[PDB]
């Protein structure tokens, strides 16, 4: 049979280590450099004569 | 009578004109980094036994 094979792996190393920043809702907002807000916006207008 | 000197001056500099980034109060919230919202916000809770 052609089983599952698992390798002898090192313990963890702590640099590898990102998930404990985006792992809950609010997380994904914390980790944004800014957050889209409504002031941001600039809708164009296309006037006739 | 002590009156009023003017000094001759150059013409303006363009290097010198910033105040056409911050006129409007839109602009002045333009010109943050970041903008405070709510979900930017902990608060501490003091839990008795």
């Amino acid at each position: 049979m052609h089983t599952a094979e698992f390798l002898e792996t090192e313990p963890t190393e702590i640099s590898s280590v990102l998930a404990g920043g985006y792992n809950h809702p609010l997380l994904r907002q914390w980790q944004s450099e800014r957050q889209l807000t409504k002031n941001m916006l600039i809708f164009p207008l296309f006037i006739s004569d």
